[PDB]
């Protein structure tokens, strides 16, 4: 109970010891000068784990947080928080691979859905936001501008079941505005879409 | 172990009771003439839990079977096994609503697949067999023959995202054979396809 058995440099926790805490936290690993520092294993009270570097009492490096509920953070960190380039495995399936700011995607990463389905593109505020790609699971693929998740601006969307590509206008994950089909046949159509309906043919 | 508390009609256990079993199983219901018959809940050694009709020491009628591993079925049972119409919900969330003859998919019947597809048509030896419609996740919708669980002969696929119909020959899963693409400028492509590619344009 806040207790320390380690080494004793100079009077001050340094070189490598165990430090139980008052909430019930452990934490074994190396010591610079009484702080965390170095490498370490973090144990918390609620089941979750950390194993990684650290730098004055916090998580500053690369480090894996083993989760309660089965999620599981590969990456780096910088002031106790998911920060940088880091891998970050979901429970049902769905993993990240790409850059963090603040414990939350921030520029540029891919998800592998369970599902098949690939995203990769630039990120902001833990969405889809920007560029991207999306590769669907049934061979489809989108590629253009992103909004909170949403395709959203212009992009191009081809279909893997009869070739047709369509380039125009999204709103809200919808295909809205200015477009055009074109048919393998070479024939191009274009058109005024209304939330992913075709009204309109000019 | 092996023993009998219930009511003795005559002698033979009749009427309600509880009877253990030698392998483990408990059985606690109703009885005729030493015969399990009528209603009562059978709990595996396993951990698996049925309760439902008996006849002659048999399920027949119908019964819910509790499963160890999440699953559970609710429908008809014939000589101790799955039969006739009934529901099974799967681990993960899929969910097939339909026909069965010993225990295996025989006849019409739907799957709810956890990813939002949508099955129903004909089943033969638990594998979609025949005639069925398959509506898919993303709004597409193929209807027509199948043979093992894969598009198999001809059907008809019509594409959510850009409205192109195809209407030909599929084998194994892919289109293959003769078949046509309308699109929605009316124009109608003829062509031969080998394995989900068109290859050859009249
Ligand atoms: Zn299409």
């Amino acid at each position: 109970a806040e207790t320390y058995e380690g080494d004793w440099v100079d009077g001050k926790m340094q070189g490598r010891g165990t430090y139980f805490f008052a909430d019930g936290g452990i934490y074994e690993g190396d010591w610079v000068d009484g702080k965390m520092e170095g490498k370490g294993v973090y144990k918390y009270l609620n089941g979750n784990k950390y194993e990684g570097e650290w730098i004055n009492d916090m998580k500053n490096g690369y480090g894996t947080l083993a989760y309660v509920n089965g999620e599981l953070y590969e990456g780096y960190w910088k002031n106790d928080k998911v920060h940088g380039k880091g891998t970050l495995t979901y429970s049902k399936g769905d993993k990240y691979i790409g850059e963090w700011k603040y414990a939350k995607k921030c520029g540029e990463g891919e998800l592998i859905y369970a599902s098949g389905d690939k995203f990769k593109g630039q990120w902001k505020n833990d969405k889809a936001n920007g560029y991207g790609i999306l590769l669907y699971n049934n061979g489809n693929k989108y590629e253009g501008e992103w909004l909170d998740d949403h395709r959203h601006g212009m992009g191009t969307f081809t279909c893997k079941e009869d070739g047709t590509i369509y380039s125009g206008h999204f709103q809200f994950n919808r295909k809205h505005g200015k477009g055009t089909l074109t048919f393998v046949n070479g024939h191009i159509l274009q058109g005024i879409w209304n939330s992913g309906l075709l009204e309109k043919v000019i």
